[PDB]
């Protein structure tokens, strides 16, 4: 059902990533119909002499070549029929079925017209590929309450590196369903996920407070984030970001209290009352009301103003770390003042805590081995036209990483961007790289599937 193609854009596409520095050409691009069109693909690379790369590419935004295949096909799972959201007394909720390939913010506007439903964890961008955020984690200010995108997923459809449709979940093939969630694409494509939903808010009440003192930023993140867990008044996010003194450092505290037709008359009194317990500056708490559709998309209309100022096609050498936080205060004379003291184009320094129990041990997920632990991600941006700029930034995130080895802080690289071997056995760890290894000899002993990784 699906066709091969040598269309000049397709493989410059294929070709590129949000990073914009690997370039690892393919010989085609498959775009396939359904899931038996990925398993004929990907039985055919098997059963190959060669045993030719096959890689899934969701919507491009891998920073280092994770969904390039280098002389072989990327499949372009871009989109035809879908599935309603379904209730299930079993389960207590509503779930819905999508395409590995469908887009995050196709997702939500299905959602929402049937039902007026939506997924409960997010990432900060919704044109991100629903197979592309669980093959790593996909996180934002809900993670810390819901988990990340991996802990929201009750089932998939995968095809593994053999060829082989495999239907998996907690109950049915559990290995090839913990090993694919967090897995880098490691042991098969990802042709339907059951998305967990719950009953949408209709509006956001979105706040922004200024610390100047980083102890009383992530003591405030830490408390607010230990919300709910008893079961009351909370925000329903939980983030924050670096900003520099003009336009010596301020930490921004940014959080949202979701709410509807039923608690619109009590969410003034909830927020003042959780905004009360807090110590951020006085004088700059800054608050926004709007649909939650518009709150969620709010990465997407800074991206069409970047377009329109030729500031989105531009290299991004994008860094991002778990970072236990335990050495959390220490990051911040060392890396916030100390590397990044005295930038490119700018950027987002976004940084918040989560709750590793919110996180499945099973899954291949790697996060510090602490019950709280930071995101601190690095998202500045080259300027265009200008490689000496990607070069400085590229710099300063070896600075960074070396700051991390040479004072022993235990954190993990988010879509680790490792190639060599002793890095990914670290940065695993020898239980954990034990489980992979053996999860790959199983459902990918070629090595066909996401080599742009640079595991195996
Ligand atoms: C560019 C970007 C990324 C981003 C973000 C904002 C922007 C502007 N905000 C994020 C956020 O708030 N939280 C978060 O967790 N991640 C965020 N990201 C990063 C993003 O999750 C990753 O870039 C991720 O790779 C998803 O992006 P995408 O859908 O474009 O996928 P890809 O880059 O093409 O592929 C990534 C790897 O997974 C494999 N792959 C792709 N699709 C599948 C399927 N269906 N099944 C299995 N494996 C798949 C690729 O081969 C590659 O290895
Ligand atoms: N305010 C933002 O979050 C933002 C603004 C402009 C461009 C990107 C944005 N956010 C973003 O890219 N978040 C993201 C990006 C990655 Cl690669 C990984 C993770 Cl955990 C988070």
């Amino acid at each position: 059902g699906g066709r091969l193609s040598v269309d000049a854009s397709d493989i410059a596409e294929a070709s590129r990533d949000f990073g914009g520095v690997a370039r690892a050409e393919p010989m085609a691009v498959f775009h396939p119909r359904a899931a038996g069109d990925v398993a004929g693909l990907v039985g055919a690379a098997f059963r190959s002499a060669r045993g030719f790369r096959v890689s899934a590419r969701g919507h491009g935004h891998s920073i280092s070549g994770q969904a390039q295949a280098a002389g072989g096909v990327v499949v372009d799972m871009s989109r035809v029929a879908r599935a309603l959201p379904v209730h299930s007394a079993a389960l207590g909720g509503h779930y819905v079925d999508v395409w590995g390939g469908e887009l995050w913010v196709d997702v939500l506007n299905w959602t929402l017209s049937h039902g007026g439903l939506a997924p409960r964890s997010w990432t900060d961008y919704l044109y991100l590929s629903v197979g592309g955020t669980l093959s790593n984690a996909g996180i934002s200010g809900q993670a810390f309450h819901h988990g990340p995108q991996i802990s929201n997923v009750y089932e998939l459809d995968v095809v593994t590196g053999k060829g082989e449709v495999v239907t998996c979940s907690e109950t049915e093939n559990p290995d090839l369903f913990f090993g694919v969630l967090g897995g880098l694409g490691q042991f098969g494509i990802i042709t339907r996920a059951r998305i967990a939903l719950e009953r949408a808010p209709k509006r956001v009440r979105w706040i922004r407070a200024l610390y100047s003192n980083f102890s009383e930023f992530t003591a405030d993140q830490e408390r607010l984030i230990s919300l709910g867990s008893g079961g009351g008044r909370r925000f329903d996010y939980v983030e924050g970001f670096v900003v520099a003194a003009e336009g010596s450092v301020l930490y921004c505290l940014e959080v949202t209290k979701n709410y509807d037709d039923e608690t619109a008359g009590s969410v003034d009194q909830d927020v003042d009352t959780l905004l009360g317990e807090l110590n951020f500056l006085p004088g700059t708490v800054f608050t926004t009301d709007l649909p939650y559709v518009d709150f969620l998309d709010r990465v997407h209309k800074a991206e069409l103003k970047l377009r329109a100022k030729g500031m989105w096609e531009v290299p991004h050498p994008w860094l991002n770390l778990f970072v236990p936080a335990s050495r959390i205060a220490d990051f911040d004379r060392g890396v916030f003042r100390g590397v990044l003291g005295g930038a490119g184009a700018g950027g987002p320094v976004l940084i918040y805590p989560m709750n590793k129990h919110k996180w499945d041990p099973r899954s291949s997920a790697v996060t510090p081995d602490e019950e709280v632990f930071y995101l601190v991600a690095f998202l500045r941006s080259a300027l265009p036209g200008a490689p000496e700029s990607l070069e400085a930034l590229a710099r300063q995130n070896q600075r960074i990483l070396d700051f991390c080895a040479g004072t022993g802080i235990g954190a993990k690289q988010y879509l680790p961007g490792h190639k060599a071997r002793h890095e990914w056995a670290e940065h695993f760890g020898a239980a954990r790289w034990d489980r992979f290894a053996r999860l790959k000899a199983e459902f990918d002993p070629r090595a066909i599937l996401a080599a742009g990784q640079g595991i195996f």
